[PDB]
């Protein structure tokens, strides 16, 4: 009974306490397959995910996340990383299958030229930005399936790269702890609509 | 009959041709109120939205977006901008209402200190990243309500800032054209799950 998207967005709160029940791999795969349909500029999809269930690795990530207890307690921690260089080395995988021959090359050169003119920090920030569209899809879908989650930026990226063996060029836009909820979550407010939106 | 979140994510395609029917302001406000419940680091919510319906302004934005015709043809264009300095000047609006007295100050100083040590480009990229979580929520909700959309980065940000009178420090993570669909949209692929996800 997956929830409608409006109820999911209005009811979500971050959850930091979880039941001890495992999350079935079949259920996780259905959620990730739907979240990976998120759109990105030029269909580049620079996002990459590590699903961490091993207890020793979760304990190591808890230390990298300044001791946040939910990293170790949740049944599953997702590491969302962005690898622009892996995307650019495999551009034929993201170009539309109908766009072939000479059209494919012109699209591929325009993309390579745009990124050849950018530094390492700018590339990481661009690929991280696109990865946050996928994060928005994933948080709404986790709520719609009845799972709780907390996205995190409070961690040392150098330690996370070392524990998992990630490339030095990768950016890590978030860790996400998830599982079946054992708490309601705290009420949080948002700015009034009229403070954020201007009508023209 | 808002769609369930899984069907919305799996069926969405970008739409670039629209009917001439207007989008009622009451319907737009319900969608934006649900999308503005997206989460952000420290609840900072650095996103700001301009709803553009004026025909002359849409024509000016079409030129700024290198002539993309859907900017002028859609009934509504949303301009998503990020203003980190406006968020930091009003930190009392985002701090939890129960966190008062001395606790409020310690939270506010930690936030101000983190951003005082960053340059203008880094601040814009950080606020743009958080704004893409809201973009993910908004694209899924527009599909769930039966509207079509296309998010865009193909535009000159200096021209958009001038047309709307935005601050020089603002980043513009996307323009979004939307309306009732007049086309099915093109089929697009995503990478295989096993290419993007590693199980540990
Ligand atoms: C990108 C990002 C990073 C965040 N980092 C942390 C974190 O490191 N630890 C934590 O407990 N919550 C963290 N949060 C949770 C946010 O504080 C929270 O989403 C926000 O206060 C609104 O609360 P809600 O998610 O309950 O609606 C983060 C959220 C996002 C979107
Ligand atoms: C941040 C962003 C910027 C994009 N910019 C443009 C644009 O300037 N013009 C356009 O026609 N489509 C643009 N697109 C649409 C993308 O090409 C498209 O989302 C992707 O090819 C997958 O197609 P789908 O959205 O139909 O699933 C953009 C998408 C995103 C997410």
């Amino acid at each position: 009974p997956v929830l409608d998207a409006k109820t999911a967005a209005l009811k979500r709160r971050s959850i930091r306490r979880y039941r001890k029940d495992p999350v079935p791999e079949g259920l996780l795969r259905e959620i990730l397959e739907a979240a990976l349909r998120a759109p990105s500029a030029w269909n580049l999809q620079p996002w990459r995910i590590v699903v961490v269930r091993d207890p020793a690795t979760k304990r190591a990530l808890r230390e990298a996340a300044f001791g946040q207890a939910h990293v170790e307690e949740a049944p599953v921690v997702l590491v969302l990383y962005a690898d622009l260089e892996d995307a650019l080395a495999h551009l034929d995988e993201v170009i539309h299958p109908g766009v072939q021959g000479e059209r494919r090359e012109a699209q591929k050169q325009a993309i390579q030229r745009a990124f050849a003119a950018m530094g390492q920090e700018a590339r990481k920030a661009w690929a991280s930005g696109q990865s946050y569209i996928l994060l928005g899809y994933l948080l709404l879908l986790l709520e719609a399936y009845g799972l709780g989650s907390v996205p995190m930026l409070g961690f040392d990226p150098e330690r996370v790269r070392a524990i998992l063996g990630l490339p030095s060029r990768a950016a890590i836009p978030a860790l996400v702890a998830l599982g079946y909820p054992a708490e309601e979550g705290y009420p949080s407010h948002r700015l009034p609509l009229e403070r954020v939106v201007l009508w023209r």
